[PDB]
């Protein structure tokens, strides 16, 4: 049960590192 | 314990599906 | 490892809620 946690937790880490990558980009695009 | 950190693991999904939708109108305003 | 989860935890809130507070200021400045 520990492991399905930490699975879920990389899976949100790692969508995470895309909307701050999603947000750079906008930001850079209204720059 | 477990069931904590599983309820406040729902909170933050569901909080990321709610900024991938704001973004996606923010892309969306300024295509 | 409970408490290395729920730190980790912590961690992603709080860039949700700075993630949060970045959408804002992007819907302000186009606003
Ligand atoms: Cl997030």
């Amino acid at each position: 049960r520990m492991k399905q946690i930490e699975d879920k937790i990389e899976e949100i880490l790692s969508k995470q590192y895309h909307i701050e990558n999603e947000i750079a980009r906008i930001k850079k695009l209204i720059g």
